[PDB]
């Protein structure tokens, strides 16, 4: 009887033969296996279904931007964002190197491109043998390390052969055998492209893919290993249906010119031809203004690197062309001339979502877990091979719930900020505008106050009746303001006597804006933030029309909001150095973004002051001085786009939320790494 034919066996302890000190781990990849493919055609795919059922599965695995092969596989194996690991796209150009990058190129094997540290390098650096069978970067001198077995990419190698050869290396002697393996298949991505994501072709592709996984599983059976190998079935990204009738051509807006090179598809980027002579010279900003709001329903949108949604993490690398285009589902873009299956879109689109299944002794049997970014996988792979992971973008421990016996028991980040209290100091002035505690504190910060990770920043906690403000004495402005807005609730300001009187405090004196809205003290100087007029339309609608609407839906919401200063667009909090170097002229420090974390309970009957389980959403909102970005409906539509993980917020603000929460550290991490999927 074949492996597919049997019922679900439990694997409480690894049942390995002698010569196996521990389970070996296989990272099988099937290119462009849209997460959806399983949601529908599971009944046609018995093998993957059994893997789903006797294993740890997730309905959606969120890939990285851009949703292409090379950036995603290399993200999988480094736990890094493309912006940090180097491989930005299958086709890219580095102006510092003056070099191009093609898969069909000599540069394809150049070690300068691939940054970070893949799992096999990590395994090698720690005396663990590793055998790949095709994997982006595996045949490349990364840190001078190759895998202990590898294959240079020859795409025409039969699939059934790749399955056999991996099954052979498991037969290898205990001294030269790998402990970590990778497979790769081009399907269903080939058929995905050639015939589109919905076609009898992809069904065929899927059923081959299915049967070949069945083979490996039968081979592992016929090696005494079906209860010994830890399998991870995975994919890079999903697959979207192609257009012709939904393709943007920039010749219409520019004339059919040949002076700018423009990367095609949904991941569209633009740079000058005269490169690297005119790369940093080029005024991109004006070309963007020349291209925003140019149609009734403009299905594309220009975006200078830093002003893209930060949740994408696509700006730090110099390989990223300073002018990108965000696109709407299904739509692509070129410079000049379409009906093919494609990918590369927003990582939050439904069809970009990827497959993840974990089978074997380490993983749970028949557990559906929530959705996660693929950058988390690296840390899970380090755990499974007893490796200390390289520094990476995964929140290490957030996947502990996949594992029967998890290794890493994580703990919250320790507070590094300096937290002295603010008594009544600046007695006593006016601005001339035309005008017990523990019970109050607990109410403002029901989940615990944010913890200042900012080493070693001087912060004051300021108690008010309706809200708790976290004021920065190193920046003389608030960092955060938390209030609980329960389900049922104009040119004047007051001096806060606990904060130093900076001249920016009077009405006489880009404007001010309130962190906690007054329509519920909120007119304290310690509650105002520097804010543009074109942002005030977003802000005053958010707290009036939008936020009050949510309070009813959720039965109360708890809000934390504040400034974000990310001038160098990495998506982390800026050093005080570059804070000085970006304070425009009074010598105001001026926020690039405003964050807002909305916290409800999953149980609607509970109010935020009394949640069992948490419900979270967060927003990194961009503080642009005009609403060119967005041209009732438009303000919400901006919020949904500029969503962020709570972790994204923590990274960018140096704050840490929910440390005082019933939930374990691992549960909170999973909560804080949540993003919701569009369509
Ligand atoms: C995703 O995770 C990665 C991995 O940790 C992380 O990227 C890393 O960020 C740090 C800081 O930006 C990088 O370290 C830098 O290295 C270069 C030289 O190679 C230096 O120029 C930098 O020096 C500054 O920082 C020093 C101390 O921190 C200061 O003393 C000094 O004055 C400089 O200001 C800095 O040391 C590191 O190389 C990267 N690694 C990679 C692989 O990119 C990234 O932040 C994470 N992404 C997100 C969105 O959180
Ligand atoms: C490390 O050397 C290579 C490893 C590869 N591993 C996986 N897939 C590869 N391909 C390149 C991407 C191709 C898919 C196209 P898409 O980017 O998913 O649109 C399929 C073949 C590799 C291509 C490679 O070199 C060309
Ligand atoms: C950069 O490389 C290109 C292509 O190899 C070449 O044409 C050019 O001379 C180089 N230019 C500079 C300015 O280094
Ligand atoms: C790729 O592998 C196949 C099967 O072994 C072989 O027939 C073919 O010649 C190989 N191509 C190259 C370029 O090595
Ligand atoms: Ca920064
Ligand atoms: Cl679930
Ligand atoms: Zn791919
Ligand atoms: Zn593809």
């Amino acid at each position: 009887k074949s492996w597919v034919e049997e019922t679900c066996e439990s694997i409480d302890t690894p049942e390995c033969p002698a010569e196996f000190e521990s389970p070996p781990t296989l990272l099988f990849s099937l290119d462009g296996f849209r997460a959806e493919y399983l949601h529908t055609w599971g009944g046609l795919l018995p093998v993957i279904s059994k893997l789903k059922n006797c294993g740890t599965y997730t309905k959606n695995m969120r890939p990285m931007y851009p949703t292409k092969t090379f950036p995603n596989h290399y993200s999988i194996v480094t736990g890094l964002y493309p912006e940090s690991h180097g491989i930005i796209d299958n086709k890219m150009y580095d102006p510092k190197m003056n070099a191009s990058f093609s898969l069909k190129s000599k540069e394809k094997f150049n070690p300068l491109w691939y940054k970070g540290q893949p799992i096999w390098v990590t395994a090698n650096h720690q005396e663990v043998k590793s055998g790949t069978y095709f994997w982006p970067g595996s045949d490349v001198e990364i840190d001078g390390i190759l895998p202990d077995i590898y294959k240079v990419y020859n795409g025409s190698v039969p699939f059934e052969e790749r399955i056999l050869a991996v099954l052979e290396w498991l037969q290898l002697p205990s001294h030269e055998r790998p402990h970590f393996y990778t497979l790769y298949l081009e399907e269903p991505d080939s058929s995905g492209h050639s015939h589109g994501p919905v076609s009898s072709e992809v069904i065929k592709a899927l059923q081959k893919v299915d049967r070949l996984v069945g083979m490996l599983m039968d081979g592992l059976k016929d090696l005494g290993l079906d209860k010994c190998l830890n399998l991870i079935l995975i994919s890079d990204h999903g697959m979207e249906q192609g257009s012709c009738k939904k393709y943007v051509y920039l010749n219409k807006y520019l004339g059919d010119v040949n002076n700018v090179k423009v990367v095609y598809g949904p991941a569209a980027r633009l740079r000058p031809t005269d490169v690297p002579e005119t790369y940093y010279s080029f005024n991109y900003e004006a070309l963007a203004k020349n291209l925003s709001c140019r149609e009734p329903n403009q299905h594309f949108r220009p975006y200078l690197k830093p002003f893209l949604p930060k949740r994408l993490h696509f700006a730090k690398s110099d390989r990223i062309e300073p002018l990108t285009f965000y696109l709407d589902p299904q739509w692509q873009l070129a410079l000049n001339p379409c009906g093919s299956g494609f990918h590369g879109s927003d990582n939050l689109f439904s069809n970009m979502q990827a497959l993840f299944i974990g089978y074997g002794p380490a993983f749970k049997h028949g557990a559906e877990v929530d959705s996660f970014e693929n950058i988390e996988v690296y840390n899970l792979m380090c755990d499974l091979l007893g490796l200390i992971p390289a520094p990476n973008n995964g929140s290490h421990g957030s996947l502990n719930h996949l594992l029967k016996k998890p290794i890493y028991n994580p703990s919250h980040p320790k507070e590094e900020g300096f937290l002295s209290q603010c008594p009544i100091k600046s007695t006593s002035n006016d601005l001339g505008c035309t005008c017990e505690d523990d019970d109050i504190y607990h109410m403002t910060v029901p989940y615990g106050r944010p913890r200042i990770l900012l080493k070693q920043h001087r912060v004051c906690l300021l108690q008010q009746q309706q809200f708790l403000t976290g004021y920065s004495l190193d920046l003389l402005m608030p960092l955060w303001a938390s209030y609980t807005f329960l389900s049922n609730d104009s040119n004047c300001l007051y001096q806060d006597l606990r904060i130093p009187l900076s001249p920016v405090h009077k009405c006489s004196y880009l404007s001010y804006g309130f962190l906690t809205p007054p329509r519920l003290e909120a007119l304290l100087t310690s509650n105002i933030v520097p804010m543009y007029q074109s942002f005030q339309v977003i802000w005053h609608y958010l707290h009036d029309t939008l936020l009050q609407r949510y309070a009813h839906e959720r039965n109360g919401i708890n809000v934390v909001s504040g400034p974000v200063f990310d001038f160098d667009y990495d998506g982390r909090y800026d050093s005080l150095e570059i804070l000085k170097q970006n304070s425009r002229v009074q010598e105001i420090l001026i926020p690039t973004h405003f964050f807002i974390v909305l916290t409800s309970c999953k149980q609607l009957s509970e109010t935020p002051l009394e949640c069992s389980a948490l419900e979270s959403s967060a927003y990194i909102l961009p503080h642009r001085p005009d609403n060119i970005e967005s041209c009732s409906s438009w303000v919400e539509e901006l919020l949904t786009l500029h969503r962020a993980r709570v972790t994204d917020v923590e990274l960018i603000t140096g704050l840490s939320f929910y440390q005082d929460r019933q939930e374990s550290v691992s549960e909170l991490l999973r909560l804080k790494t949540h993003l919701p999927i569009f369509s």
